[PDB]
């Protein structure tokens, strides 16, 4: 099923003003962790999540798993 | 700014279910569509959206400019 597939989603922000605050990811985090949970079924325990800047890039890793 | 930046996000669910129908890609399409573009400020035109079946994985790739 959908919920037991495997669901991978990746947020990069390249060259990130850091005069600047993403006003956008606050919102994608709700949409990641409560949002898409409800719709496989799957808890936090079982999702894995890591914010990590590089470079000058913000990446945000989602992987959904059960 | 953050919205000058680049916004990249991609979705993947690897070994989809073909008897089962994703209930979460219709959220994050006005996820990706409608709620980011508000927080970055960029049209529908500006922003390029491909969701692409490959293998058993289904795709979707944001690139959103300015």
């Amino acid at each position: 099923t959908v919920a037991r597939d495997r669901l991978q989603i990746i947020i990069a922000q390249e060259r990130a003003q850091e005069g600047q605050t993403p006003d956008y990811l606050p919102t994608l985090r709700k949409e990641l962790m409560e949002v898409l949970s409800k719709y496989v079924n799957v808890s936090l325990d079982n999702i894995r999540i890591s914010q990590e800047k590089q470079d000058g890039m913000d990446v945000l890793e989602l992987n959904i798993t059960l």
